[PDB]
């Protein structure tokens, strides 16, 4: 079931704060928890119909983003839980994330392209 896991830094949506989060990529779904032993996902991002792209950030290096080619400037459909556990839809136009190192950043990038590609509903 698992495919790839490791820590990453992601920028919030409405509020632009980076949070260190544990990520798990599986079945073309990208999971992130606050801790590796967390029992439930803090957020879930369905990667279908999305694309990654290298970016340059003025605060964190080794970045890349997830955005929707088809609907530029439109909020990406995701599921997230608030601090208290309340379930809400995500509010990201793009998901910017900085890896700890280039090998990881690129390993994720490829690995995320691998899962999107291993999708029988690709266009
Ligand atoms: O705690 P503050 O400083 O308010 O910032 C939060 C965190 O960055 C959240 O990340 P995480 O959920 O990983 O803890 C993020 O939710 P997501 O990035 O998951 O959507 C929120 O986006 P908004 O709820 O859109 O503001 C953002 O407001």
């Amino acid at each position: 079931n698992p495919d790839r896991e490791g820590w990453l830094l992601k920028l919030g949506g409405r509020v632009k704060t980076w949070k260190r989060r544990w990520f798990i990529l599986t079945d073309n779904c990208l999971y992130y928890f606050e801790y590796t032993t967390d029992k439930e996902p803090r957020g879930i991002i369905p990667l279908e119909n999305l694309s990654i792209r290298e970016v340059e950030d003025p605060r964190k290096p080794n970045c890349f983003e997830l955005y929707n080619p088809s609907h530029k400037g439109q909020v990406i459909k995701a599921c997230k839980t608030e601090a208290d556990g309340r379930v809400v839809e995500g509010n990201h136009v793009v998901y910017r994330i900085s890896a700890p190192s280039p090998e990881e950043k690129e390993e994720w990038m490829k690995s995320i392209k691998a899962s999107i590609s291993r999708d029988p509903f690709y266009d």
